[PDB]
């Protein structure tokens, strides 16, 4: 599968790594009852004062918004990212989350965005996943 760019206007990403899956697969396997480690290498094209992350699961061609626990990336002590972000400098975001047993097993497209304080997209990543 491909970590597709779903449109960003104030940055780009170069690499996404999800511990439970490899891009050689048809869909990204997300294992329940396990810790998932996610990394993104990205570069803002402008100086960024604050970052708010957004996630969506695609259903019926419509991206449905899903709540994140720590959307203010720069204020999360474990993210590895400190604001302000400098223009043209590649940095890396890190996050670990645990997928509960109570998580339904399904296949869906995931859309994941980092926005700045101005609600402009720094990154937009889209990929197919299978929770299994
Ligand atoms: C309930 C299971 C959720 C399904 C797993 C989604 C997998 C997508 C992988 C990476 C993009 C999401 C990154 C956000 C990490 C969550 C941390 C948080 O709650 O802020």
């Amino acid at each position: 599968f491909v970590f597709e760019d779903c449109g960003s206007e104030v940055g780009k990403f170069s690499d996404i790594i999800i511990s439970s899956c490899d891009p050689s697969e048809e869909k990204c396997s997300i294992i329940r009852e396990s810790e998932i480690h996610v990394s993104m290498k990205f570069t803002p094209s402008v100086d960024v004062k604050n970052v708010e992350a957004k996630a969506f699961g695609v259903l019926l061609d419509v991206p449905v918004p899903f709540p994140l626990k720590k959307p203010e990336i720069c204020k999360d002590p474990d993210s590895g990212v400190k604001c302000p972000l400098k223009k043209d400098v590649e940095i890396e975001y890190k996050v670990t989350f645990f997928v509960e047993k109570a998580t339904p097993a399904l296949s869906l497209e995931i859309m994941w965005e980092f926005r700045n304080e101005k609600d402009e997209k720094i990154t937009c990543v889209k990929f197919p996943a299978k929770i299994k």
